[PDB]
């Protein structure tokens, strides 16, 4: 990832699989918050369970570069929220990554809910 | 019918003035929840403020005993949110102040707000 003479590897890290990636998913109580050029959404019928972060992004050296998207699951695997880019894909940065990160997982914990990241996500967005 | 010695400590310690425990404040778009045995107030227009908690609480055995109120104030002194004991007066440890903190901070955070605590939380609450 790093090793390869005179050009940079861009790296594909993912947490979620295809499946979960392109689930479909739904909000009893949707909120919502517009957080630079990435969307914010989270399920606000979710309390007091334990959540657990995961993103799937791209890595340029050892860089967050660009965020594919993130969802957050509870145990049984159920998704909660999420974090994506605008649809005119605005173009953003690993400190717009790392805002819209502490505003989901303060949405969460106003709901009581007891939230950890995935590695990848603490090495690279938080 | 035993005698009953009344020994002062010094174990209540004070962020707030009485003035600012005593001052009355209005939510232009009110929330309040309840977590445990406390009450968490928040201002649901407050957003990206420098915001810091400041609370009047005893301790004992080095931690938090019983919060009397916390209330977070903008820079300019108004205040936007606040964890204070049920009326009921139910009895709370540390444990749950130290998640209605968690609560409250999550909140402001969800706002895109930056929060700081008091010297005295960081050491005694949170």
């Amino acid at each position: 990832h790093m090793t390869i003479a005179s050009v940079p590897t861009s790296r594909y890290l993912s947490d979620m699989t295809l499946e979960e990636m392109s689930r479909d998913w739904f909000m009893l109580m949707p909120r919502q918050k517009i957080i630079g050029p990435l969307c914010v959404r989270l399920d606000q019928a979710i309390m007091e369970k334990n959540i657990v972060l995961k993103a799937n992004f791209s890595v340029i050296f050892n860089r967050l570069e660009t965020l594919i998207l993130l969802r957050a699951f509870t145990e049984e695997g159920a998704i909660v929220g999420e974090i994506s880019p605008l649809p005119s894909l605005p173009g953003h940065t690993y400190e717009d990554v790392k805002n819209a990160v502490g505003v989901l997982i303060g949405g969460l914990e106003w709901n009581g809910n007891t939230v950890r990241v995935s590695e990848n996500i603490q090495r690279f967005a938080w």
